[PDB]
């Protein structure tokens, strides 16, 4: 048993080539062999998302804050409150953010397959991110 | 792309052979194949516990309301606060729940192994639980 | 500069004659004089709610967790989510609490009057609660 | 009667001449009159922080998020975690902000007086955000 108390883990930001706008990451647990999952509370800036992306086993959203968007491909851009839950499954390509007013924050949990719990695609432009 | 909108998820109650006390179980989501992972908010009344238990694959904590102890056996009782992140290792034998005179809710997350992701074991004495 | 830290203030049960079903209060902050605004954390189990009641100086709630129902007299009844902020106007009879089959949380925040910060009236009917 | 749910008010920058660093608004509440409380949360990023102030009727915090700093003068710099509650007196005059790594979300509660919530005096330096 260990405990990484409060304010113990540092805030760090999301790296331009991954996300539109500000965005900032907040780690929370990356759990060692034979345990595949990870988490890390997300925090995006009004107007900011993420790029296009998939999970190689899919992840899981638990939003805490705000109000945000989210898409699958060829899927509607849904919008997401506290306590929503959502699951992207392994390989679909999608992308989750806040609205353009709002900030959102959500619990992003995935299991990794080699060390590696994304593969990152091309940005989400002003066009693809409207509701 | 699934969304569980907020308050679609039916509370439950923890069954008294794995409980000591009133311990609200709110699933957020689970599985499904290739996937392992499984995540539920849990909530314990003041005096509240698990029973001594152990997962396959480990569990992390995040706190999200009150304050709690935790311990793994060998170990001093841990008293856990919001923000906290805490992990059990894969067969470490532990137990969680709500301080005395305060409410706790946390953020459960583990990976299934041949379908279970607990084995229950015997209660925490009145003794056990003092720190 | 008072911090009162969480963990230290002690959990309660709601009354009988204030609450139908299984409630919990934990106490957060009650302002000294001249200021008059007291705030706590009301937590209510499934199918639980407060009885009807009025504040001198209306209430604000903003719920914390999970999905509760609400209503004016008169009004419909409401579903509370969240991050949701509800007002409740001065003298307005009203009630809040758990939806039927799902826990909520709010953090409730009232002016006090002549020292009172609110007058309590019958209980809600079965009948009142789901109409 | 009312209410404002989750995305429905837009989130606003905190203005430079009140702040130092990033800081996020949200508004949340404004009782109209005879009620005098207020209420919105603030996020500030690693390093963010008010301008020294006071508050004619005294304010009330309640940490959400992450981990922050607080000090009223001619006192210590105090951790503020998620889940504490903070008071200031009126005409008390203090700051409050994120730790200098990790971001910090708080609700913040206070009373006007004659229109008036705060009354802004000279940013934090450097210096005194240290200790
Ligand atoms: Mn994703
Ligand atoms: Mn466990
Ligand atoms: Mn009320
Ligand atoms: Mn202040």
């Amino acid at each position: 048993m260990e405990i990484k108390r409060v304010g113990s883990q540092a805030s760090g930001k999301g790296p331009a080539d991954w996300f539109t706008g500000t965005v900032r990451i907040d780690p929370l647990f990356q759990a060692p062999d034979p345990a595949l999952v990870a988490g890390a509370s997300v925090t995006f800036e009004p107007g900011a998302r993420t790029a296009w992306h998939t999970h190689p086993l899919g992840q899981t959203l638990i939003v805490t804050a705000g109000c945000g968007w989210a898409q699958r491909e060829g899927g509607a851009v849904e919008e997401i409150h506290p306590g929503d839950v959502v699951w992207f499954s392994p390989g679909e390509k999608h992308w989750h953010g806040a609205a353009p007013t709002t900030a959102m924050t959500h619990l992003a949990i995935q299991e990794r397959l080699d060390g590696k719990a994304v593969d990152w695609m091309e940005h989400v432009t002003d066009e693809q991110y409207r509701r």
